[PDB]
């Protein structure tokens, strides 16, 4: 269902509405497309512009509350664009950080039309949209040198999401009503390199499974039991992916592993009987 050569510049996103019916590519052109997808078929809608530098990543929010796209690029601005009429606008813009703005994953509908923003300039935000526009932005440092990821962990306060250290430091951080924000939790140490993206499970089984990519070349899945439980540290394989890895990502159900490389190769695994990993 190839949908060759949507944009000019190197593209650097491919995500799908909830119902996988409907697209969304970004690039370094600064530009994102809208899209539709049946059996082999891609209908380009209008193309989101308003962003300076390079569009990094985006993200589509639940319907529940209608449909929007999320954005964030190298002008240190998230942005995000609503359809109302089969018109794509631009709803509102946010630019708290000061620098590179790497990841934007919206929260679970249940807690919310929140959007959590992590920058290379250290610092990550929470932002949920009120009525009016105007929005209660929560800002609190995360890293030393910046942020790449910034996952959300399942509904349950008891509101987890981890981040992924331009340090080389993963993390965990839980809602605190007495702290008024997100405090740190754990801080599972392990590559050698920069963490360049970590993704949170949505696995309701027995113990919970999280992700955890970086320049190190490897992938190491954190995974805990219960609240006093430490993570397991654990390598995907206890040698060297000839490359970088960029992107890690949880299937839906059967929990299955999607490891976007940087040697441009996709590789797919899945925790045998035992608790170690292997193809698919």
């Amino acid at each position: 269902v190839v949908i060759a050569n949507a944009h000019n510049e190197m593209i650097h996103d491919a995500v799908m509405d909830y119902y996988g019916k409907r697209m969304a590519t970004c690039s370094s052109d600064k530009t994102i497309k809208i899209f539709e997808v049946e059996g082999e078929t891609h209908k380009l809608i209008d193309t989101l512009t308003g962003h300076e530098g390079p569009v990094w990543r985006v993200d589509w929010a639940h319907p529940k509350f209608g449909t929007i796209l999320a954005s964030c690029s190298y002008d240190g601005k998230v942005m995000i664009w609503k359809e109302e009429n089969g018109r794509w606008s631009q709803i509102a813009v946010h630019a708290v950080h000061s620098a590179s703005v790497n990841s934007v994953q919206w929260a679970p509908h249940e807690y919310g039309p929140m959007l959590l923003v992590a920058s290379s300039d250290g610092k990550v935000s929470v932002v949920e949209f009120k009525e009016n526009g105007t929005t209660s932005p929560i800002i609190i440092d995360a890293h030393a040198i910046g942020v790449n990821s910034a996952s959300w962990a399942p509904a349950t306060e008891s509101r987890k999401f981890v981040t992924g250290g331009a340090d080389n430091l993963v993390k965990i951080w839980k809602y605190n009503s007495d702290a008024q924000t997100y405090v740190l939790e754990s801080t599972l140490e392990g590559h050698s390199d920069w963490v360049r993206d970590v993704a949170w499970s949505p696995t309701v089984l027995l113990r919970s499974y999280m992700a955890s990519v970086s320049q190190d070349r490897t992938c190491i899945i954190w995974t805990q039991d219960n609240e006093q439980g430490p993570w397991k540290k654990t390598l995907l394989k206890e040698e060297k992916f000839p490359d970088v890895l960029w992107r890690a990502s949880w299937s839906l159900s059967g929990n299955v592993l999607a490891l976007s490389g940087g040697d441009n190769k996709v590789t797919l695994w899945k925790e045998n009987l035992e608790g170690k990993w292997e193809p698919a």
